[PDB]
């Protein structure tokens, strides 16, 4: 029955306890490791992308530049503009959003679940991480 | 002054990205080609290691059987088991690991840097890909 909620729930929460580890991981970069932050960032991104549920993370930063992304197709992305208003308004809310939308990376339009967190070192947002994740596969494993 | 650290990242990410490819291309036999999938190992790999920075690469099943090897002096390995501890943990913790070792194979202990990513198909650990890459030439390309 309601085996499906729980589902759903349990890849939110998941998802979102990522996107916190990844949040942390590089606020400590700046705060306890130091200092080619590009670098760090993207070798975290790509770390945590290893994961099949996530489909792409980028990092955007507070001049809304993508500086890292998972993607192979997508890395001519990397350091251009990022025209997204759900990324414009965490890095400008401070506050993390969440919201589907539907992509056809080429199989169909897939049900994408984005998450965006501002990552916010000693008082600056310093950016924004943007997860696409692939809810589809809840249907799936389902 | 640290082109050397440059030099060594940039070899680190490549060899990462070749493995990321060809664990895929192992997916890929499985999910969409079908269906003699050890020929087809076999092939993948003897292609992959035609780069000149990559001694060897393995591909060694879950039951830790050495299915494919590019090197012509250890084709008697094939079809033996791995005495690999660097092994046996990708394919038990289902996680990639890197790590260096020494060896000579016959010019000198040479540095030689060894990653191990499991290759895990529709969510089984189906094995592993154990490459060496020479990390020596990071330091004669200096």
């Amino acid at each position: 029955n309601n085996l499906e909620k729980e589902l759903l729930d349990n890849f939110k929460k998941n998802i979102t306890q990522y996107a916190k580890q990844l949040e942390i991981s590089i606020e400590k970069v700046y705060d306890e490791k130091g200092s080619n932050a590009q670098k760090d960032i993207q070798n975290l991104l790509s770390e945590y992308a290893n994961r099949q549920e996530i489909g792409e993370i980028r990092f955007i930063d507070k001049d809304q530049i993508i500086i890292a992304t998972t993607k192979q197709s997508n890395r001519s992305l990397i350091n251009q503009k990022a025209n997204d208003s759900s990324v414009q308004k965490a890095l400008s809310l401070g506050q993390s959003n969440d919201h589907l939308i539907l992509k056809d990376y080429g199989g169909g339009k897939d049900r994408v679940w984005v998450y965006n967190i501002p990552v916010k070192v000693d008082k600056k947002v310093i950016g924004n991480i943007y997860i696409e994740s692939k809810i589809n596969d809840v249907y799936n494993q389902l």
